């Protein structure tokens, strides 16, 4: 079966691990905090085509990891995750995307912008329109707001990222 190597990236605390585990295992991590940059596997069907996904849950950008350029070079698609409750995590993604494009030496990289923690509407600081315009600035319409906690758009992040690699 075709296998896709996906990479979830973003600043600390945005819910990279929570999204990955919710998608792959169907459970919410609550306060459990994985300390390994591990890979998580799930078979999916997207547009009537079967795919094995292997999803790498990376450390927050501000944390040490010597493997970063390896994952940026080798990953087939990237989920760039921020929290809607922290503008810094959103702005951080501009530099992050630039780093990925630099490592790959091309603009043509499957990517989805993900505003996580959308269940925290009362704590929102990043407007949905901000996310939409960032996507527009990137010339890539793939943008979702998600909640790992409430299971909103979690599967769709990965399905939509697969659509781009296909
Ligand atoms: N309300 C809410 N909380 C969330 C969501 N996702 C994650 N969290 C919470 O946010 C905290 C950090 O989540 P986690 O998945 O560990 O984030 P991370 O991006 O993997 N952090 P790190 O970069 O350090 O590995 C946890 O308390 C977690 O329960 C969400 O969609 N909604
Ligand atoms: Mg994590």
């Amino acid at each position: 079966m075709r296998e896709y190597k996906l990479v979830v990236v973003g600043s600390g605390g945005v819910g990279k691990s929570a999204l990955t585990v919710q998608f792959v295992q169907g459970i919410f991590v609550e306060k459990y905090d994985p300390t390994i940059e591990d890979s998580y596997r799930k078979q999916v069907e997207v547009d009537a085509q079967q795919c094995m996904l292997e999803i790498l849950d990376t450390a927050g950008t501000e944390q040490f990891t010597a493997m970063r350029d390896l994952y940026m070079k080798n990953g087939q698609g990237f989920a760039l995750v921020y929290s809607i409750t922290a503008q810094s995590t959103f702005n951080d993604l501009q530099d992050l995307r630039e780093q990925i494009l630099r490592v790959k030496d091309t603009d043509d990289v499957p990517m989805i912008l993900v505003g996580n923690k959308c269940d925290l509407e009362d704590e929102r600081v990043v407007g949905k329109e901000q996310g939409q315009n960032l996507a527009r600035q990137w010339s890539n319409c793939a943008f979702l707001e998600s909640s790992a906690k409430s299971k909103i758009n979690v599967n769709e992040i990965f399905y939509d990222l697969v659509r781009q690699i296909n």
